[PDB]
């Protein structure tokens, strides 16, 4: 067992003192361990922390060459860099205020002046949040203690997440004031809620973990070592037939596949040679499953989601229309009947520049799916090909602007 530098527990609780005590002793250790560039890049957060932060979040879903050519990416790599530098020797449990919209609950579980929060709206918070995996990403602040009488509670909603070992954490300086910041980046799970209370004031203290997952974002060259460490043998564990099938599938024959699948032709008109190539294609990404859970990306259109080029609902510069999406998507079941195409990562591509909704997928471990992109000749980039007939859980729905067109981010959980 690691002997850390400066002990501490895994959970402070409502000890704030020993906390921001030990908080303060950490700030100054890893400000030893700092760059010049880093220690700049914090001085930096500081003072722009809000935009910063926004940011971190929505960064991976530009192209390649607009992440470089951004003027913030420079002070996000060294923040990066600088919270990666200090990854915890064990858990730490982590206390935040969040808001219960982050979850997709848009009912008010208390108003500032009320004391009390209803057995129904408990209830109700607990049946939204439950079952499900949300996406945490980008920079934020958090606390090593559970908020007190004197310390500031903005919402009636207060995380308590279990970091895992190797997570980075930064704890840092800011004026009289000590902080922790943290890059996110992680899939979370609600396990309980329970109402506490905070001078004399009721509270929903949930319980949060973090469910580990590969998550590559732009990092397509890490995803593509992956893949094809996983992968690179998958083709000889497919008979002849399969590997033709899925190769005529992948140089073009994917549409008239997907078509037949999307028009329910295996019933109104089947196609026995289709039917054929379908059944070796499912097989051979049940051959060898995703063997971690795994983030994959889509470059979504309007037609997957009941939507047309032409349909008002599809133009998001308009708020109303991300509400109604919102509305209608968060929370529901979402299936192909084609087969889908999803990518380790999430950079922008030429031939989908236009698509304003971005699938993030987690497929969880064992699913059928392979990473493709270990077989040379296809025009798809870091594909992982997952199954037709898959169904996809929308957990939350978030908006970011690629330069004048608002586009959507859908965290769905693939469903076994
Ligand atoms: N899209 C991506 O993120 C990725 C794509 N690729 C590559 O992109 C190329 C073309 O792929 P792509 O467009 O994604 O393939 P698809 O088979 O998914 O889509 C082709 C057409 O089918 C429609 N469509 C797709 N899914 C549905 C659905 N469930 N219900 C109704 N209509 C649907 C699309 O319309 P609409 O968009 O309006 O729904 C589109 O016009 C291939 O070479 C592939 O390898 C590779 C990796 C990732």
């Amino acid at each position: 067992t690691y002997k850390a530098p400066i002990e501490r527990p895994e959970d402070f609780l409502k000890d704030k003192e020993k906390a921001k005590e030990w908080e303060r002793k950490e700030a100054e250790r890893i400000e030893q361990k700092l760059e010049r560039s880093e220690k700049e890049a914090l001085e930096s957060y500081k003072k722009d922390s809000v935009e910063i932060s926004k940011y971190s979040q929505t960064r991976n879903y530009f192209y390649d060459y607009q992440i470089e050519a951004n003027s913030r990416e420079k002070e996000y790599k060294e923040l990066r860099n600088a919270i990666s530098k200090n990854k915890i020797d064990k858990p730490m449990y982590v206390y935040y205020f969040e808001s219960p919209e982050k979850f997709a609950f848009n009912k008010v579980i208390r108003t500032e002046n009320q004391n009390e929060i209803s057995l129904e709206k408990f209830n109700e918070f607990k049946e939204t949040i439950q079952n499900k995996l949300f996406k945490q990403d980008g920079f934020k602040d958090i606390s090593l203690y559970e908020p007190g009488k004197g310390d500031e509670k903005p919402t009636p909603l207060l995380m308590h997440l279990k970091l895992p070992r190797n997570t980075g954490m930064l704890p840092y300086t800011n004026t009289n004031n000590v902080s922790t910041l943290i890059e996110q980046g992680y899939s979370i799970k609600i396990d309980k809620i329970v109402r506490i209370v905070i001078d004399g004031k009721h509270y929903i203290k949930a319980e949060a973990s973090v469910v580990s997952s590969l998550d590559f974002k732009d990092d397509v060259s890490k995803g593509d070592s992956w893949g094809k460490a996983n992968y690179n043998d998958w083709s000889n564990k497919l008979t002849p037939n399969e590997l033709a099938d899925v190769n005529d599938y992948m140089r073009g024959g994917y549409t008239a596949i997907n078509n037949y699948l999307i028009s329910n032709g295996p019933v109104n008109n089947p196609n026995p040679e289709l039917d054929s190539k379908i059944t070796n294609i499912e097989n051979a990404l049940k051959r060898e499953p995703i063997p971690t859970n795994l983030t994959v990306y889509r470059r979504s259109g309007p037609q997957e989601f009941g939507l047309t080029l032409t349909s008002p609902e599809y133009d998001f510069n308009k708020l109303e229309n991300i509400d109604a999406f919102k509305s209608k998507w968060e929370g529901q079941a979402l299936s192909y009947p084609n087969f889908i195409f999803t990518s380790i990562g999430s950079v922008n591509m030429s031939a989908f520049a236009k698509r304003k909704i971005v699938l993030r997928i987690t497929i969880p471990k064992g699913s059928p799916g392979a990473y493709l992109s270990a077989i040379p000749g296809y025009a798809g980039q870091y594909q992982v090909l997952l199954n037709h007939g898959s169904k996809f859980k929308i957990n939350k729905i978030d908006s970011y602007k690629d330069g004048t067109i608002t586009k959507l981010i859908v965290d769905a959980t693939l469903i076994p």
